[PDB]
């Protein structure tokens, strides 16, 4: 009889079905309509629970957390503008391939339409941004429990990458005594209750084939671009890379090491752009490529082919190159897609990239955020991971440093967002374990301002360093008009983070030089918490050094 | 030959006839991509400009804009997740009727599903919530000046109410000088461009009929249930029911003057409840009613009529009671369906309101959010505007007090969202320009904690009253479980807003006593700047008292 008692068991098989296919993380906003799945999920001893207020910070919590623990990752938030807020999230996932699965608590089919309040449409919301879209029926004894694991299996079984939206209707009575209403429904699924597997298996793999002409094509003037992958596929690049004789223009993302540092820089060069002229076919894995010249090139070169090695799907290359595009696991390609000893036929490049780098070096001294990017490593902490930001920040670290080979980097590189910067940075670290070093601007920082409450939950030291140029800097570098800049793209908020900090009780600093920096770090990686250190800058020095730095180079 | 130029005299052939139609305020988020409409929108003197750094406060603000001054109000934002930002304002525009015109810039076709940065697919990705979606065409001269303006014509001009959803692609090279293509495209349109009305007038207007049975139905015993409305409709309201001699049901957002106050409590009562059995008709005009008491008679009560009046449309019935979905401004339907003097049918209700409101006032010493909303009288300004935030508060001050006849209220009472409700303020005092009181919950004040920024800029004195209660106290309310509510519930945050205040230099109090709430409004009403009171409160006492002061007047 009782609808309550029905309207859990039926969340109880949701939940169960997500734990036979790797979900251990949970990520809750609180609600009154998701009291089936909040319940269902807060019993079910296979999760970590993670909970927070705004549902945007929410969807880039749980975006942090798939996005290093490489696992499907659940979202349980209420019905109403708490789904709307997901979509961010959403969307990232659907492009650079974290799996998370959104269970968004309904109104149900009677109160739709009709002015009920907080109930809206919620089927097919998210458009074509999911993989996956389940729209779950009210919930019923006569549709069989093993149907709703059934439909929940297909669509994580098929899910190559990003995102799976499941609605779920209930109609309220939300609250009452678990009496046994549905629980001869529940067993009629028998001991798949004590099974590890899930009840249909159907996971068929998506990969592109051998390519047959590589004995062929490895032995061209190749070039390889390595954009973003995993720590380990970064090394592994680097040494085929190398084997082939071939220059690798390696991204912050890629964790190659960046054997022809300052690209950004050297790209801009004739006598580089005229030496990869000669380039007969270039092989790219991992995408995302941040620095303008790399694009540029990327986007004008004309090799007789161009591959894109990626793990996630669909083209992407923008400049819609003749070549291929293959679908597979980095280090798994590049095994079955070996490199052969090949002399180097590159003779400018090297020598350029080594003076590009050189200076930048002779430009080491200024307290800038130009100087911050150059010198990040001195910052890494120890057995830790690097949280870039984006604007400015991944850009010059990108331009101006040679990040360590192997040493992990994440960012939300794929819609570039500046929404939900902090909460993933709180995923991120939250995942692995690792202390943390995140580097976000000041809009990025007061845009996703709240995410500052899950910071006060780390479980090793999170360095949050907020470069403050007083606005969207960026915008500087970019050729903009003069006279609306400051109002309409710019934007200064003219202000500060110490009482941020101290809001949510987190240690702050503010150094005035290197020396200030550095004790700063001293003290921040000395405990599982999280330091806020923020870098005031003067407003246009960092955009002015990188045009600066690009001129110079472009002359040698 | 410039794209560049034609970018933007497409961009301002948009803007420019969006203010035919009464389109003045425009909201901006910073980019690149919308470098076109955001330098169009500047350089045109008809728009008053009005910049956020967070795309979601954004949307907020114009709903808060168009809330209040009931004109239809544009927004600019980039592409990629910006846009996505847009969705819970939209959602809530779409329930309630704000008229929010989303100019979305897009990457150009060629850009979509190949990797390219930022890029993604925009064009329906709101779903069913517009009103209209317009996906524009890549930018060219072979497609006229008249189709555009045409088309956005069109939609505007049929716009009953809701959102405009307008997808702008552009394709780069957005900056560049601004030489003369597209001057001869522009001036197709001939003196149009020194007309002040539409090029395309498509204005139907949708309206029920006289209902030519009225004259009968006015002599029964009717009740009069009245929701959200205009200030001025509230007082109409209460002198067509005082009129008629039918009990007038008064929601917080009525502004009738709740002549029958505390309805929360005595609808509770018994006596109540079977007076109302006797009810032949029921005349709801708005919608959105506030409370459990009256949302639980509403969905009970059986008169041989119900009929809702409200310029929105859809169904406004979630009980579905045979009866009339009466599409009219309320104001116009009053006139066409004039009450007649008779003799009041209620005997005892306005007797057991009365004692209600007393049993409320005997508690009003107490210095906790139950008391405060009670006398939130006390502290409206003169000449002013009350927003109310959702949650408790909202339940409360319908609950506990009785807000004057003709006193202007506003609220995000559609979707009943958290997620906007001080960028909303902002815009809603922005809009009339009067002193406003508003009111949140703390989890509220957090969610949308960078609005503080927008608080800076404020035409009129801003109180913002934040009631903290450590956590979502409305679930100590709603009889959720014992051992999960506070985790997965209450959320309490353990905060305060002081230094929330400091950072964005606005002032604040946090009163202890009525005297030192007197002190912190002496000062709060004089300067066109915004206070900060924070109300420290005990978690649990508000939603108690409300239990109590039901149980109490049940017994009546
Ligand atoms: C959600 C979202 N809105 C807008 C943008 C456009 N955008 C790109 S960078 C930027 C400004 C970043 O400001 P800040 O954090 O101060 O970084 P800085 O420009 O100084 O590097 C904006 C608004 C975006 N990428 N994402
Ligand atoms: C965007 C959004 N997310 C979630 C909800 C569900 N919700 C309704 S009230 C509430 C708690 C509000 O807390 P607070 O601002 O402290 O007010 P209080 O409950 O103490 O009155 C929540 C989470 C919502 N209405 N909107
Ligand atoms: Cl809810
Ligand atoms: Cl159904
Ligand atoms: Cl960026
Ligand atoms: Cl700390
Ligand atoms: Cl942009
Ligand atoms: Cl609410
Ligand atoms: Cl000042
Ligand atoms: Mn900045
Ligand atoms: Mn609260």
């Amino acid at each position: 009889m009782s609808v309550s008692a029905f309207n859990r068991r039926w969340a109880a098989v949701i939940l169960e079905a997500l734990t036979r296919h790797g979900v251990r993380h949970i990520c809750i906003a609180p609600g009154s309509r998701s009291t089936p799945l909040t319940l269902a999920a807060a019993e079910n001893s296979a999760f970590i629970h993670h909970t927070h207020f705004d549902e945007r910070g929410l969807g880039h919590l749980a975006l942090g957390l798939a996005k290093v623990s490489k696992q499907p990752v659940a979202v349980i938030v209420t019905s109403g503008t708490a789904v709307a807020n997901l979509y961010p999230a959403l969307i990232e996932a659907g492009l650079t391939g974290e799996k998370l699965i959104l269970l968004t608590a309904d109104r149900p089919p009677e109160l739709i339409d009709c002015g009920a309040n907080q109930a809206i449409r919620q089927p097919g919301m998210f458009a074509s941004h999911p993989t996956h879209s389940i729209s779950l029926p009210r919930p019923t004894q006569d549709i069989p429990a093993r149907w709703l694991v059934s439909t929940i299996d297909h669509a994580l079984g098929t899910l190559h990458a990003g995102g799976v939206h499941i609605n779920c209707p209930f109609a309220e009575p939300l609250y009452g005594e678990m009496d046994d209403t549905g629980l001869s429904w529940q067993q009629r699924l028998g001991d798949w209750w004590q099974d590890d597997k899930p009840w249909l298996r159907e996971a068929p793999r998506l990969e592109s084939e051998k390519q047959r002409d590589w004995f062929f094509w490895r032995q061209k003037r190749g070039v390889v671009v390595a954009g973003r992958m995993s720590a380990e596929e970064g090394k592994k690049v680097a040494l085929w890379a190398q084997t082939l004789g071939w220059p690798l223009i390696g991204d912050v993302l890629s964790q190659t090491g960046q054997p022809l540092p300052c690209a950004d820089l050297w790209l801009g060069n004739a006598k580089a752009t005229s030496e990869l002229q000669q380039a007969q076919i270039v092989v790219q894995l991992g995408s995302s490529l941040t620095g303008k010249r790399l694009l540029q090139w990327q986007a004008s070169c004309e090799p007789e082919e161009y591959w894109i090695v990626d793990d996630i799907e669909g083209r992407l290359d923008p400049a819609h190159h003749r070549g291929r595009r293959l679908i597979a696991n980095i280090a798994d390609w590049l095994e079955l897609h070996p490199a052969e000893k090949r002399q180097p036929w590159c003779v400018e490049i090297p020598r350029l990239a080594e003076q590009a780098m050189q200076a930048v070096i002779a430009r080491r001294d200024a307290f800038g955020e130009a100087q911050l990017a150059h010198r990040i490593c001195d910052y890494l902490p120890e057995q830790g991971q690097l949280f870039v930001g984006n604007s400015l920040v991944v850009r010059l670290i990108d331009a101006l440093s040679q990040l360590p080979a192997g040493y992990p980097v994440y960012s939300n590189r794929g819609a570039s967002g500046i929404d939900g910067l902090l909460s993933t940075a709180a995923g991120v670290q939250r995942a692995s374990g690792k202390p943390t070093l995140a580097i976000v601007g000041d809009l990025s920082a007061l845009y996703d301002l709240n995410a500052l409450a899950l910071l006060r939950q780390v479980s090793a030291p999170l360095v949050l360093i907020v470069v403050n140029n007083n606005g969207g800097q960026i915008f500087s570098l970019l050729p903009t008009p003069q006279s609306e800049r400051e109002r309409f793209y710019l934007m200064p908020q003219n202000v500060h983070f110490e009482h941020a900090a101290a809001m949510f009780e987190l240690k702050y600093h503010r150094p005035q030089n290197w020396q200030e920096l550095e004790t700063a770090f001293a003290d921040a990686w000395r405990t599982p918490t999280t330091t806020v250190i923020e870098m005031v800058v003067n407003d246009t020095d960092g955009a002015q050094t990188l045009q600066q730095l690009l001129a110079q180079v472009s002359h040698l």
